[PDB]
């Protein structure tokens, strides 16, 4: 090629990092410890092993494990050869896993032992896959046995920076999972642009070279929010817990002295409510809870335990990271509650992100902080389209912009506050209300446990909300009282307070997606 | 173009920054203050004004001023239109300035009033230049008068990220100045990769969003080491001093509370030895002295005044920044003197930089910390070649690598220590000694003020060093004593200690380059 | 390549000439004589020697000598290999020579011994040049020593006819010398089109196969007006004088019986006024004085000595030859003075030349013989542009035509008469007068030796002429008498006879260009 024409490749994130201490440790929880030198040696050994299998530049290798050093080595060796890395969402149903495997046309499959029963239900219908490698936590692992037979020397090639590196098949509301892919250039730009925006903070929520990293996210969802690529560039100590057990997670955090991690609101609540956390010192921890809609009460409870809690925002199609909550030095004086309300927002855009707010006609509503609209974005690390799709790709990049699909209002200071989802919007009459505030209102009820609000067509008012509630243990309140519970609230538009047609219903169970989210579209078949 | 195909442009560094406070100030010393909103308005106004002159996408605009808000607006508006920016080295002789102006084929020239006498000696022979704009510090400036007539609205175009943005004509040892150019992609990658490597430090020498920036470098040398582009991305307060007067510089630092700056070893020594600095509080300052060869004694003297002093390294062809001294937390315990010896080194490579050490055959000598060799580099922000040159371009990028031209030894920990220059090397016999250590040795003499060491051919030993010294006031020591002064030292190779042919000579004055450096090549005509 | 696709190459001018006598002599004055067979052998030997040095097809070889057989062999061997030939103007200042050498990026330099002191002032700053070959007039010449070691056999390649062959850096009024280049096709077309236009004359001023050739021009100015290429195509005897000494030139002309030559008006005047020319028979000589503005009195004096004197016209950018004075048979009956006035004109265009007369708007003024305008031309042997320049190239080929830069009026018979230069024009008010006629008028003064006329701005009349004169030995006439001297003349327009603001000044010395021409632009700095 051209030596003066530099190419942004993943291999430059490992051999040309910000810092490199050869004696820094990679730790797999109570199973393995090894320095960075041996980590590089193992990456070269895995590259040699993959070359021995016949994995060419255009091939695809699919991984099905937990979080471990094996997944970190796969995040590097497979893209550096040239082949694509397919992160398989374990939490999907086996039929969806079969669909993704056949769609991506994988060649090798690295599957953990605990996921063997799933593959038994599907291996029969799987084609195009030649070799299965079984990963174990003991000395009889096939990955280790294939590493031991290779050498620690390899010459990684130089190719175009626009070669695809990863794919993970997100699964929104489309009927089938949609495949999103990224290149070497996009991933390098992502890690650079996030390290330049969160490392430069003054005193709050910064990731520097003295931190100790831990992922508490599935790490196959989306590149583990890109953080494993950043942590290895800073050359920091990394700890991988494995199966996400709170009893083990707290022990690892206290013992390995973890200072930076990221999780979801349910995992954080589980960690806080554990009784192995009442005498545990948390005043060194920096959780970025960017899963979905960090609650204010949970943020306040975490802040009472001395924890640097701040939310983030991104999706499978966007790198993922698009916005991160960063507090200016004069905002950290606020109190127990005004800090909770600032930290739980969506956050300000990160560097090299545009993030306008538009209407169904693309009209770019003002950022007054009151009017809501869809978020449309432009960034260096957005997927160009869906894999093998064309009409969903056009819907994704309509109007020369990527459509996120979330309805939010941007404050004048730049703070974003996600209000609801586009498909979950209530276009009653000519206004667009959100189902999240109604869901929050009928949750404050002392007898309701889980609530869901969906739309119901009305000839003279378009479509109107419908309320579904689940009662608590030995709690029986009639629908009329539940209606009157929301009828006391104030400060909303439409007829009176849009309270003449709530139409609440009591349902014993509400359908859920296997991921663990409320399934409104399935709900909209059962009742209408 | 393609909306999904992102282009790394300079305009994204201004409208998509890491932080943006509209009320943050840009200050031109005791002359002007204005917020960031008015700074953006003035950038748009200057874009409109340049469009009115007929400045097209391929044109070139040349600037000849000091450091001011005008130079910051030129760093952005001119590249964002598409035209090239020519930073003219004021300190060059008028003949060299004429050569650079005619070589670059400029169209507009922005020249400060104080540089008018230079242009009088040259305007006669200048062609291809149509309009001259005279910049003044009062209200009658033509730049301000041309800004006032335009509007604060502009739509900046989108073009290829490989379009040239800047050029500044470095002037090494070639007979004529050599032109080096960079693109939008290279500058954006430079600012991202340096913000991601110096902002992420734990506690020492980090540039964050709470700092206040000041350039104490000519700011036309090389992009002011890229720091003005970084400071505006963090949205920090910026102060521009103008003419570099220590009496004014100290007042500005104390009054504007500057916390981050960069200068050269002579300017720092001038600031420290000023008597307006004996009662001045310096324990908030972060000077990066990356000009040339930060002395150890000056570093110790600065450290005694509570100043975060650390050296950097780069050149005109390399972005510029290639290495920065970063101290790990266990290295800050050391004492008054071991910290001085760590801070004055060349430093470790920055992220995305290779920086091997080679020999005349390209053989990649080991990094044992003792063997010296030339530094060869690969980085995302290196100039591909010299402008309108071909044979010097091949010499620059020989062997698939950029040749820096400096002889250094890399320590095993990664610390670099520049020893000498390639053209200043002494290949006596079969060994290569450096003239800098001999220069340092005969400087310790109580009677010598300035010393210069050059080579002298010897039939049986190739070429040998020759010593030139300048005596102090009313000091007269014969050459024999000066010879014997170096004959006491030990710990060197070659015959005894290479002390049988020093050949010291006493010269009243030593030729100097107009920039302010010792001219050895001119010296090598007068005496041999 | 394609054998049926003929390419016009320089090698076809030597091996396929109009005539070829193997026993015809090439004579270097009192130093060397050798036939055409040995000339071809030496050309092949020099091609072999250049190949041995590593001179490739794209290389450049620069020559710095007088006129000799060596320069004739360089005119052929270097272009026939494929490399470019750089004729270096010796008469330029060493700084300009350095600029041209660095601009052309020469590889080999053939320099005569007498020019060694110049190279001593510059060799230090010269890069890209590897080998220096020193030419001498004795047996110890390095050119001869390198010829003797090669063989007289070579196979010259066939390449595209559009490959550059020569470059010589003209130096007009631009601040720096401008490089003009020509191809094989252009040179072959030039020699063909001039041999077909001057060989076909009836009885006056024709170059045929019976002539004996001599160059009395620097021969590096512009291809020696292309005449060495023509003389070798006719296979005529060629004599080269060397250093241009009139005592030697007259002896060579009388002894070698030279019948065709070309010089400049100063050299011809020197030859005529020599007292070794009073008994010398000149009635066989055919001087083409095409240097600059052949005077009428000198032409008459030469005609009184039986010499076929006629002027020519061309420039560095135009081949050079564009027009030659050719007299029809009925024009040779005229007398002592009407023949002088016909022979001293610019001449009629040569074959394949357009040569219109235009105004500042390109409006193609009529050829009535009274109205003056700029000459614009189209010809097969014009340089397309300046080397490494773009804005001067557009000024050169403005309006789809090459602009010569001389103001002349074309007579209806086709005779051209150059009046002045464009930059030396006086646009007083709305008319354009010429400074040459005013210069001629104040020269007739018995006390004035050298005169120069330049423009001086006037608010109500634009710019007006200013007269500078130099008095003779022991001659002191006041400015008023000099004014009144021009006030007696008649037959001109403007106010009376434009005689109310002559503004004559007496200056002891007038600045001159090192070439030997009046420097008006430098004059226009000293006084205004
Ligand atoms: C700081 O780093 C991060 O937080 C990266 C988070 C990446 C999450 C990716 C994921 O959740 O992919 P998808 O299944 O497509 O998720 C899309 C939806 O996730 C919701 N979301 C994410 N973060 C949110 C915050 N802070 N508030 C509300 N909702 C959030 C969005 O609705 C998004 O469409
Ligand atoms: C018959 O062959 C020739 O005479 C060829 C002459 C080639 C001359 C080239 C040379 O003089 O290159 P430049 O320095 O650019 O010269 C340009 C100016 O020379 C003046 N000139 C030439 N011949 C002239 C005549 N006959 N009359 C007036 N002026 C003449 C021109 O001004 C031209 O621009
Ligand atoms: C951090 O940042 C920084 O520092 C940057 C810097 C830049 C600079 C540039 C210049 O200087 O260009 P030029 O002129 O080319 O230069 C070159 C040279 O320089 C020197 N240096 C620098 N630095 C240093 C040095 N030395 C030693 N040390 C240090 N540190 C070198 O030599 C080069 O070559
Ligand atoms: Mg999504
Ligand atoms: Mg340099
Ligand atoms: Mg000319």
């Amino acid at each position: 090629n051209d030596p003066s024409n530099y190419q942004l490749l993943i291999k430059n994130l490992l051999f040309s990092p910000v810092a490199f201490n050869p004696e820094q440790e990679i730790v797999y929880a109570n199973h393995r410890r090894h320095s960075y030198k041996t980590f590089h040696d193992r990456v070269r050994q895995f590259a040699n092993a993959l070359t021995k299998m016949g994995v060419k530049k255009g091939d695809t290798v699919a991984v099905m494990d937990y979080d471990s050093h094996r997944y970190l080595e796969c995040y590097f060796a497979i893209p550096m050869i040239g082949a694509k890395l397919h992160m398989i969402n374990v939490r999907l149903s086996p039929e969806q896993i079969l669909y993704t495997i056949d769609h991506a046309e994988d060649d090798i499959i690295l599957i953990h032992e605990e996921f063997l029963p799933i593959l038994d239900q599907i291996k029969g219908r799987i084609d195009t896959v030649t070799r299965y490698v079984v990963l174990r936590d003991d000395e009889e692992c096939e990955y280790e046995r294939l590493l031991e037979q290779e050498s620690t020397e390899y010459n990684f090639p130089d190719f175009d920076e626009n070669t695809v590196a990863t794919t993970f098949y997100t699964t929104g509301t489309t009927g089938f999972p949609k495949g999103v892919f990224f290149t070497h250039r996009q991933l390098v730009l992502h890690t650079m642009g996030i390290l330049s925006t969160i490392g430069t903070n003054a005193s709050q929520g910064r990731l520097h070279q003295g931190d100790i990293y831990m992922p508490i996210t599935p790490m196959f969802h989306v590149h583990a929010w890109g953080l494993p690529y950043m942590a290895t560039m800073l050359g920091v100590k990394q700890v991988y817990p494995g199966k996400y057990v709170p009893d083990v997670l707290l022990n690892l955090i206290e013992q390995e002295k973890v200072t930076f991690s990221h999780c979801v609101p349910t995992i954080l609540h589980l960690l806080l409510s554990s009784p192995k956390s009442k005498a545990m010192d948390f005043s060194g921890w920096k959780v970025v809870i960017g899963g979905a809609a960090l609650p204010k009460a949970l943020c306040k409870s975490a802040l009472e335990r001395d924890i640097d809690v701040f939310a983030g925002y991104g999706m499978s199609e966007t790198g993922p990271i698009l916005s991160i909550v960063q507090l200016t030095p004069e905002q950290l004086e606020l109190d127990v509650d005004q800090q909770a309300e600032y930290r739980s927002k969506t956050g300000k855009k990160v560097a090299l992100v545009e993030a306008y707010i538009v209407d169904e006609d693309m009209n770019k509503l003002p950022h007054d902080g009151e009017t809501a609209g869809e978020i449309v974005v432009r960034a260096p690390w957005l997927t160009p389209n869906y894999y093998k799709d064309n009409k969903n790709s056009k819907a994704l990049w309509r109007g020369g912009y990527l459509h996120t699909g979330d309805v939010a209002h941007i404050d004048d200071e730049g703070f974003i506050k996600i209000t609801d989802r586009v498909k979950d919007m209530i276009k009653i009459s000519g206004e667009w209300v959100s189902s999240l505030e109604l869901e929050d209102i009928l949750h404050q009820h002392q007898s309701v446990s889980e609530v869901a609000v969906i739309g119901m067509p009305h000839n003279k008012w378009g479509e109107v909300p419908l309320a579904l509630v689940t009662l608590k243990e030995d709690a029986q309140v009639t629908e009329k009282e539940l209606l009157g519970f929301a009828k006391d609230f104030i400060n909303k538009g439409i007829l009176a307070r849009e309270a003449l047609l709530l139409k609440v219903k009591i349902v014993d169970e509400i359908a859920k997606t296997s991921v663990g989210k409320v399934d409104k579209k399935e709900l909209r078949k059962l009742h209408l």
